[PDB]
């Protein structure tokens, strides 16, 4: 019940973040004050997510992850119904309304090429881009097409390396890494 | 009295549109309660209107529709007295301050040149430029010169699919595209 | 999914008492969106809570209901350990920190004296106060001591018989009292 | 159109006591910008009956001016059928919970006592409590039963006074007092 | 320009009050940056005359000071044509609606005795009370009726000597206590 | 005191500018009570600086109207210091970062180009830009640089032509061009 | 540097009180990052103090912890100064300005009476009340005198004894009650 | 205690401002109350940096100056684990995404070209850029780079001569250049 991972995630992300991280894994079956770790996954990948739709330009990228599943998927209907791209198989987290694709955005721990690889299996669409961060610094993403600017993509990184640091002096970081 | 479209719209819409629709339906002898289909018409031309105002750049669009009668005619008098373009017939939605004319919004459940067909026929003024949005997903606009970029018309494309499902899943999809 | 309930329901009650019914019901592993009845039930049992607790002076009441399970427990077991009360089998909604037991608040769409019954043979604790209303507008509580005072209580039954006409105006109410 | 007792308005009253005055007109026909009296009238009324309900003491009033025709009488139907008094005839402005009698609030611009028997004819319900307020400073109510405190009126008196000499001091209310 | 007592009094008292000061002193040909010391004096009046209106129940006291010179009298005439109570000579800052009198409230840097006698020789009206506060801490009103109870007087003279002393720290208490 | 032109001022602009220009007229010993005409030709002065510094791209004007005369005149020595620009001999409205000069803006009733005249036999200064504006909707600036882009000028425009209509429609704009 | 202590206080008080309580032990020399049961004593004695202060009828406290330390005292030396009572040798943390007093809060982690004794020792004053809570529920006061009613101190050891069991959730419990 | 100085910084900076440079002198042992000189200049140099900040373009700068040294350093970590930039040997306070460098933000009362040689020496790390301000009106910049436009650096000196003005109108520029 009380760990530290917890209050740490409570005390890190801002309580938006932090509701829907909840809202999304008790969707799932999935208690934050137990899969602690699952918590600030979850957390990081939605703030990850949400700095990525701001670094575009207002009309630039529709949100879909942090939305409800029904919710969400009523938005990829829309956007497929009206540009003429083919449905994804799983829930992605944006869309590009530049380049008429959806993007898959994953945080590893790991290095930054096996993630995709993991993620590359699973999905096996379209032309749905995949842009992978991780915490040691690096990235990657289909074709080399980053989509976004240098400027926004730093900041990613370096907010990643920042709560790397964060969870590493409160010794939190060894079990964040193992699972 | 207790109808689902009602609650739907309410549901759906922000409280300002939802407001706005009534002081405009009650303005022309028009129910909300009773005219649901009419009432929902109207939210969505007001937030199609709405989102396409804010697809310009700060000082682009003057916002015509939304406004009383004779506040919105004052408008126009004074962008005609200013400008020199001749006076419209029938009450507009905006204005374009970089196109130096007037602009008709449209949101049909026909195909989308039928509709403006209607709309041509009783327009026929002169330099007011017509743009129609569909549920279907298409879009149709005078000279084919749809003034906003490619990434604002898509948003409201796929708004407007949402609503249309929105609909479908509560079965009041069929009676809005009859009336 | 679409259901006329789920939209009445959402039009009638506030946000929050709607974010937290939506709460509760998912941590019991209850859908909102399927079990619309419950879920009208358990708006209608918060608000009636949240009036009963501002129906007291400032610090009279101490608001268990709308707690998560775990925290609400935990003021539970702190308002035992500091005044002396038995603690309660099952999650009461309140305590009266002038009367020095805890409340029970029920809302029926049956008559009044058969749900004080039910809440009666369940609970069989000790001094834990039962408080019921229902929507035809009579009550019922323990010792005849309805702990506040005659004019918060006309509020609640106002609000409950409001409530009862706006589904029956729906036609939703016939099938709220069979559930 | 441009009529001085229409901007008099708009810089006497709030924004929400115009508004609503201004729905409540153009609900019953009336037009605020042609009927600028009855405009007045409306607005004043209602800040009455706003001040008198602020008189009493949280739960003490309902207030039933101000909403709409279907929900100010949906209340009204909730009251009677949960504390048993006979429903009124014509919609009243208040209903006291400590009482367990509607109010009905008058505003006129002749003496206090012809009002009332204006309004009395017009009623001959059964406990409906008639409170009449004037301009010129004076007061009249049912059995001399002035159900709020002396203070509280002092203010609803000072207040209707300050009106009347805005209006004079812009040659309005020579014209007010006739219709 | 540059005093050191206009700083000290931005930094003491909030925005509202400095801003009321400063119109009350320009509306009399008084400049805030030259007339320091009628700066503080009237900033710690009128916070003085809030704090005494706020000691009320609600609807005791109507607040006088702080209104422009012909708003401030059109309250003064409005409070006598409803009362009956005879129109004071000069501009009060209080109406107590408890006890059908106006109150005239004082702050000196002198005895508290002198100051009501360069009070009341001016007055000499009727019922028009007299409330005089001192940086000293005592105080002194009509018929020893203090108007308010001693918990909220305690307040104004608490607040009164905590001025009184930041201006010594800032060694601009002497020259205040000169003029 | 009741003069139509006043409240029509107070229900025409919003309260910042009525509040600004009511400081400015004090300033100089104008009462917005009296001069009336006065009154509304301040507040649409403010309004059309502000639009105009709206217009520019962030840090693009130093806003000089509505300062007081000792803060307007620190801004401008500060900005003449650090430039190298010669001091003008009266207080302009502007000063434009991205062209080195001050900006002086008329709005004028007379024909757009003897207000330009008149406003150069003032100046006379140096590089003082002047940009004059007019109620038929017309304008002329120096050398023909009219500094803002086509669309921010049209908005001022627009704007200058509805105050034109709303105060003839209450028959005080043929009062306003006389004075 | 990173204590679970750290992020258990941060998510427990609210922003508030942890920049006071940072504040405050600042002032005096103290890490909250090293220090961190002292920064969860600070935090919990603050937050005792101001339900204690909202305990009371409006104008009844005054609030000296919290403050600064030359800000603190000076309102100690204007109570002192305008009621006659002794000035304290210790900072206190209220006056009750009903009892003529200042008021000690303690909140210790032994028995009540330990502690009482402490603080009686160190003080030694004159009328100085002093008024002990404890993490078990306990309570005791001088005279037998508790100044507020049952109802307020009952909710200040229920929120003590919450904090009790969120810290042995945490196993930060047992290191608490040893320092 | 009571210095000009204080209550000018007080009166001249927003409140953030203020609290964050009461912080960072609190936090290397200086007293604002004490060291007025120096709490001006943090004032002075945490708007400027502030300033700078602000004249990027959303995502191009990250603020280092104005947070807590175990934070302002946790960042710096960040920036130079993910992009590979040498690690500075103090502390910055700007990192600009766009140049891929460390910003020194530097505010003399000197001529502009001492105090870059002061901080040239005591730097000396690499790719850090330094940037330099006066009171003057004057700037230098490393290799003649500017970082930002002409229109942002203006800002800044304007509103330094400003901050100089305001000092010299209450003699306390001449004691502020000493130091
Ligand atoms: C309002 C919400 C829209 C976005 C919310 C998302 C989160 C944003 C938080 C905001 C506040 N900001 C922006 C400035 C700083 C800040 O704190 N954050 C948090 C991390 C970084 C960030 O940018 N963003 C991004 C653009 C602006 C905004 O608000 N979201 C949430 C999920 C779905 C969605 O569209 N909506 C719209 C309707 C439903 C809803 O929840
Ligand atoms: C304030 C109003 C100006 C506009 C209102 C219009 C609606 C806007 C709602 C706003 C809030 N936003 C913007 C961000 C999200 C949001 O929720 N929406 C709702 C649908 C999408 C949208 O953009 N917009 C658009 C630009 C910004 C703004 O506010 N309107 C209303 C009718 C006349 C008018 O000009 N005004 C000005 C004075 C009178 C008045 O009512
Ligand atoms: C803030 C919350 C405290 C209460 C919330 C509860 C609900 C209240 C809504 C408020 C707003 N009001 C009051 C005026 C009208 C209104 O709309 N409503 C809604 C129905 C009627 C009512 O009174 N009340 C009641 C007293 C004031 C208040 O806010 N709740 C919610 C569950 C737990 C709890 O204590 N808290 C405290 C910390 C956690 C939290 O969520
Ligand atoms: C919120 C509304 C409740 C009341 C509104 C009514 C008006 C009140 C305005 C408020 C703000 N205040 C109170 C302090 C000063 C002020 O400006 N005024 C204006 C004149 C004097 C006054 O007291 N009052 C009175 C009690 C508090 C309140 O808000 N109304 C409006 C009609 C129906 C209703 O119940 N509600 C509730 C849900 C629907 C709605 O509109
Ligand atoms: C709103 C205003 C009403 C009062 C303003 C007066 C000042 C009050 C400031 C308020 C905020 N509070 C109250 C809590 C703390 C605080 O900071 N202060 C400042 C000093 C102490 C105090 O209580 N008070 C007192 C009662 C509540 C209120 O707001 N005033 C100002 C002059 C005329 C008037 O009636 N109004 C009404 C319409 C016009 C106007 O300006
Ligand atoms: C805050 C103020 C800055 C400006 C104020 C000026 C007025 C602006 C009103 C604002 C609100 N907006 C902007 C969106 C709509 C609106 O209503 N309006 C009113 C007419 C049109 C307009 O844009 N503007 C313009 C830029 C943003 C802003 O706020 N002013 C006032 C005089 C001095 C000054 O710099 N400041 C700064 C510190 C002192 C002060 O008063
Ligand atoms: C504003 C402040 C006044 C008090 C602050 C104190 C804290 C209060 C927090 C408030 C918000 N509330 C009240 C409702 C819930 C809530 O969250 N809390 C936090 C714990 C419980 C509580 O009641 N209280 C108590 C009365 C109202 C108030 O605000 N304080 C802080 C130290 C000095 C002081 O007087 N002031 C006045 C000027 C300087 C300043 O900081
Ligand atoms: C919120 C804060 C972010 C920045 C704060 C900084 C100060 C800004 C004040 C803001 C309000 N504005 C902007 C418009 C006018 C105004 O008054 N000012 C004051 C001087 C000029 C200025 O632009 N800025 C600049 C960009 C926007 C913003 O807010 N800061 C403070 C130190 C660390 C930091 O990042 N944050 C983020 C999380 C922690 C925190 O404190
Ligand atoms: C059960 O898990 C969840 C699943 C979902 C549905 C959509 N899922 C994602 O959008 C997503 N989710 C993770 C991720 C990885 C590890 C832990 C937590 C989340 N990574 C990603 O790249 C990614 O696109 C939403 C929230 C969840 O918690
Ligand atoms: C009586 O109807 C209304 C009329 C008006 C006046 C101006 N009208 C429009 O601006 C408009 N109105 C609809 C439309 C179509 C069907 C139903 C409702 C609205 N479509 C459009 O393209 C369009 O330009 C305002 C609101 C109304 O409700
Ligand atoms: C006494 O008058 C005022 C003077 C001032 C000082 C600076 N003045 C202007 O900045 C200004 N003022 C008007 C103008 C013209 C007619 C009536 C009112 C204002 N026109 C302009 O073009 C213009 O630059 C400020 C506010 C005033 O009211
Ligand atoms: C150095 O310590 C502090 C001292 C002060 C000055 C005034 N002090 C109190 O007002 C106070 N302080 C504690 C207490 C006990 C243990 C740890 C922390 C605080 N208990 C009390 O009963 C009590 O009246 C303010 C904040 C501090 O952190
Ligand atoms: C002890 O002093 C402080 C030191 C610090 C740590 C980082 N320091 C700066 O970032 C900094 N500080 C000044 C400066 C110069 C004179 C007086 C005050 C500040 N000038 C600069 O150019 C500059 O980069 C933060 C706040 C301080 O008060
Ligand atoms: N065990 C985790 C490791 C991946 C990660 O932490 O990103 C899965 O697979
Ligand atoms: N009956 C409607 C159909 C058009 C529409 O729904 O858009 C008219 O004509
Ligand atoms: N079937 C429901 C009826 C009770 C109620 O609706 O309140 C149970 O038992
Ligand atoms: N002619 C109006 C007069 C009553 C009033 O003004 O109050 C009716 O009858
Ligand atoms: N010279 C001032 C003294 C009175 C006061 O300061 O209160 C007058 O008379
Ligand atoms: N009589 C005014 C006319 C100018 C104007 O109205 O703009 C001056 O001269
Ligand atoms: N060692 C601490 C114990 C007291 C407490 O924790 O309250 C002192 O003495
Ligand atoms: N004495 C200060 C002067 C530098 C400055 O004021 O900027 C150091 O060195
Ligand atoms: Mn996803
Ligand atoms: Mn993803
Ligand atoms: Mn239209
Ligand atoms: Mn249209
Ligand atoms: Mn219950
Ligand atoms: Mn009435
Ligand atoms: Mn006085
Ligand atoms: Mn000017
Ligand atoms: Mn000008
Ligand atoms: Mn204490
Ligand atoms: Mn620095
Ligand atoms: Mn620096």
């Amino acid at each position: 019940r009380g760990s530290h991972m917890e209050d740490f995630v409570r005390q890190c992300f801002n309580p938006m973040i932090v509701e829907l991280a909840e809202k999304a894994m008790k969707e799932y079956g999935e208690d934050p004050k137990i899969e602690t770790n699952k918590f600030a996954a979850t957390c990081t990948h939605l703030e990850v997510c949400f700095m990525y739709s701001d670094g575009g330009s207002k009309h630039r990228f529709e949100i879909i992850e942090g939305r409800d599943r029904i919710m969400a998927w009523t938005v990829v209907n829309s956007i497929c119904n009206t540009t003429g791209v083919e449905k994804p198989k799983f829930l992605p987290d944006l869309y590009d309304y530049k380049e008429n694709r959806f993007i898959e955005i994953g945080v590893t721990r790991r290095e930054v090429h096996i993630y995709y690889l993991e993620k590359a299996n699973k999905i096996k669409s379209e032309k749905t881009h995949i842009h992978i961060f991780s915490f040691t610094g690096e990235e990657m993403a289909t074709k080399a097409d980053y989509t976004l600017d240098e400027e926004s993509r730093a900041r990613i990184k370096t907010r990643l390396f920042t709560i790397r640091q964060e969870m590493a002096s409160r010794s939190l970081w060894d079990s964040f890494r193992q699972s």
